[PDB]
RNA sequence: GAUCGGGUGUCCGCACUAAGUUCGGCAUCAAUAUGGUGACCUCCCGGGAGCGGGGGACCACCAGGUUGCCUAAGGAGGGGUGAACCGGCCCAGGUCGGAA
């Protein structure tokens, strides 16, 4: 249960810093959804689940392609990461922003 | 002192003026030092979320301290709208995050 929590407005491109984007606007995606997250991280070997009817506060959207958040794993629950290449949440929100084009583009 | 010279201001659909009487049109500058506000961009740092700590970049408006290669004149006036989603704020309920 001590997972992190990854929106897909922290992906957003067309979201402002004060809207939820946790990353650049240069390195972010247009829309990505709570299951291309899920996708493309559970697709480089990451614990990934999806809870597709959790929203964020500061999100608006009352529509489906705006809801849903994504529960990664960091920690086997002894201190160690699960993959060094994922140290850090920033390192998780940089990687799926980077594959998602890839699945439909 | 009789007529009466010599000359003006009353009479005009008049000539030109320009203190007022009255309603409109057009129009109404910019740079500095200080603080403030609102947004936005980009980094670190902490978190299971709603979130919390911190470094810069840029934009507009704002207060008021000096000013000008500034005006035909350019107030640091007064007000109103700020909504059908675009100012900020305080935001009932509701609502999203939370075990709370």
């Amino acid at each position: 249960d001590r997972f992190i929590c990854i929106y897909p407005a922290y992906l957003n491109n067309k979201k402002t810093i004060a809207e939820g984007r946790r990353i650049p606007i240069s390195k972010a995606v247009e829309n990505p959804t709570a299951t291309e997250i899920q996708d493309v991280c559970s697709a480089v070997g990451l614990n990934v689940f999806l809870e597709k009817n959790k929203m964020y506060s500061r999100e608006w959207n009352r529509d489906v392609q705006y809801r849903g958040r994504v529960r990664v794993q960091l920690k086997q629950e002894d201190g160690s990461l699960c993959l060094v290449q994922f140290p850090s949440r920033k390192s998780v929100m940089l990687y799926a922003a980077e594959m998602i084009p890839k699945l439909k583009t």
